[PDB]
RNA sequence: GCGCUCGUAGCUCAAUUGGAUAGAGCAUCAGAAGGUUAGGGGUUCGAAUCCUCUCGAGCGCGC
């Protein structure tokens, strides 16, 4: 149920019969404060120029034609000419059941897309950063929100196995392997090739092999990156993210392509062989002219073979990139090629979503006491212990078999959901005394949260299938305010797969838990006056549960049953 | 030197993309307090948001 999108067309299909243009724009929002009903209508003043009359005339002149009745119970003008509009209990108490009898709660399937989502990108013979934690964790959160829209999402891991440092990596496993798994992998082959070592020219020239490829050199790549991908397989199975082997595509299927790329771009006169490599230009930003490369004997060359690639053989109607912030230019500069040279078209779009770097408490970025690199399973670990010792301190005295079980849920939850909780680009504070904590906009409260509201469904007798045949009477302006909230389920998502930002699915959820958590110590469910209501109450609760169990499970944020 | 992303309560983050009196959670003496949205100027009915400067932070291409 969109009711935004609802009165987004009963205001546009008014106005136009109080006098508007085609192009007309009403701005539909969800009002601020409540004084101004459940929606605000803003799109008056901005129209009541380009007629030239007054804006708080143009208003009532609409709710001449606006007719929300049988929705609105209380429209009215205030401000500027603003149209508040107080929606109706009845419709809010139908719309609430019609959501209960279904299992996508009333949310609506959008015409059925493909869309390519790219994100945690880690690289091979290393062990896995935290640095790549936040992309993959975003990533997966669109890509399950996409899924459960009904679009069919090809998940995308650009994974870096390709590049120099083969030859350094190469010949070193030549080279371990007569000894006898990844963790001074490439930082040991980095001591060789600089100071000090002889045989790098062993390793120089084993590059340049690889390139011209047999099994021999094409195996020792190979068996080098399926197990970098396997260690990494083990820390998306701990982190509850979506991605899999056969998900990988990376700087390897995006590199035959470069001769047929820069080729294609000179044979239609896009080129030059500026300063000793060619170069593409572009004009939209200083006081002179910038350029980008393609050769010069790149990290630009490979995206536009790569946005090309996902349009014209996976058909991506849309295409999602979890990338760090400095990549930016390179992403916008190679895309910019592609739009004036026409491989990827118009209609599918090539969204950027970015952020920064991890920092902790201090500015500083993200490292170890020791001053180093940390990696992300060596965060898991801490974050399962940290989970433990919380549990542990309210709830000890209980079975260990469930304990790790909900540890996981609690340390692995707050993790991921800490990260969908901010969508800046400008770098981010890791703080454990932030995320693991009971209170505030955490995943251990929505977890806690979603345990309290589900026990008031459980000690009430009322079994399920008689239940939603006594309806659903909203008499109290609490219940009015959860109930709305609840509907706007449909909003939510939408806003997250269009913007890509999924710390409104999560700010959502919070804001759903407090109407709840206000709704509860003011309105019993418990026991009321007669059962029209206590069965109605339930079910208004008995949703919220279903809600937040879909919410929180499209940003992949365990839920257990009992705390 | 050019160029990217930014600057919001003491801290960590919001603000439905130009809307009404900028909101939550810790912290400080259930409600309370906490703000010239780094700063000036400008654009219009209206600005944290857009345009131009200054300062400042982080990172990319430069001789």
């Amino acid at each position: 149920m969109n009711i935004q999108a609802l009165l987004s067309e009963k205001v546009r299909q008014a106005m136009i019969a109080a006098g508007a243009p085609a192009d007309c724009e009403p701005q539909v929002r969800q009002s601020a404060k409540v004084q101004f009903g459940d929606y605000q209508a803003n799109g008056m003043m901005a129209v009541a120029k380009k007629l030239g009359m007054a804006p708080r005339q143009l208003a009532e002149q609409v709710l001449t034609h606006l007719d929300l009745n049988g929705i609105a119970s209380k429209v009215e003008i205030a401000g500027p000419g603003f149209i508040n509009i107080f929606l109706d209990p009845a419709f809010l108490a139908e719309h609430v059941q019609q959501a209960l009898a279904s299992d996508r709660l009333g949310v609506a399937t959008p015409e059925k897309q493909t869309i390519v989502v790219d994100y945690s990108a880690p690289n091979v013979a290393k062990e896995m950063h935290v640095g790549h934690l936040r992309s993959t964790i975003i990533g997966d959160a669109a890509v399950r929100t996409l899924e459960f829209l009904g679009h069919k999402v090809i998940r995308a891991n650009h994974v870096g196995d390709w590049g120099t440092q083969f030859g350094m990596l190469i010949a070193w496993l030549e080279k371990q392997q007569q000894e006898n798994d990844l963790e001074g992998f490439y930082r040991d082959a980095k001591k060789h090739y600089d100071e000090d070592e002889e045989f790098a020219e062993r390793a120089r020239n084993y590059v340049v092999k690889l390139q011209s490829g047999d099994e021999y050199f094409r195996e020792m790549w190979r068996k080098l990156v399926d197990i970098t991908m396997t260690q990494n397989q083990i820390t998306y199975d701990r982190l509850n993210v979506t991605l899999t082997r056969d998900d990988v595509m990376g700087e390897s299927l995006y590199n035959p392509m470069l001769p047929g790329i820069v080729a294609d771009l000179k044979a239609k006169g896009l080129a030059v062989e500026s300063e000793g490599a060619t170069v593409v230009f572009l004009d939209e930003f200083k006081n002179k002219e910038g350029e980008p490369m393609g050769v010069i004997i790149l990290y630009t060359t490979t995206d536009i073979a790569c946005a090309k690639y996902r349009y014209e053989t996976l058909h991506a109607d849309r295409v999602l990139y979890y990338i760090d912030s400095r990549q930016h230019q390179h992403l916008m500069q190679a895309w910019a090629i592609v739009r004036k040279a026409g491989y990827v078209p118009e209609s599918v779009p090539l969204e950027h979503h970015m952020f920064g770097m991890m920092l902790g408490k201090d500015g500083k970025p993200f490292k170890t006491r020791a001053g180093g690199t940390v990696k992300l399973a060596d965060l898991l670990d801490e974050a399962l212990e940290r989970a433990r010792r919380l549990v542990a301190e309210k709830n000890p005295d209980m079975p260990a078999d469930e304990l790790e079980k909900l540890a996981n849920a609690v340390g692995i939850g707050a993790v991921k959901y800490a990260d969908l909780s901010k969508n800046r680009t400008t770098d981010y504070i890791f703080d454990w005394d932030n995320m693991l904590a009971f209170e505030g906009n955490t995943a251990p409260y929505m977890q806690y949260a979603y345990t309290r509201v589900l026990s008031v469904f459980r000690k009430a007798e009322i079994d399920e299938e008689q239940l939603a045949a006594a309806p659903v009477i909203i008499r109290e302006d609490r219940e009015a305010q959860l109930a709305a909230r609840l509907l706007q389920f449909e909003e939510t998502l939408t806003v997250v797969a269009r913007e890509g930002t999924p710390h409104v699915m999560c700010a959502y959820l919070y804001d759903l838990a407090g109407l709840f958590s206000g709704f509860y110590e003011h309105c019993p469910i418990l026991s009321a006056e007669n059962e029209e209501v206590r069965n109605s109450r339930l079910k208004l609760a008995q949703l919220t549960a279903k809600t937040l169990k879909l919410g929180l499970d499209t940003l992949g944020i365990e839920t257990v049953e009992r705390m």
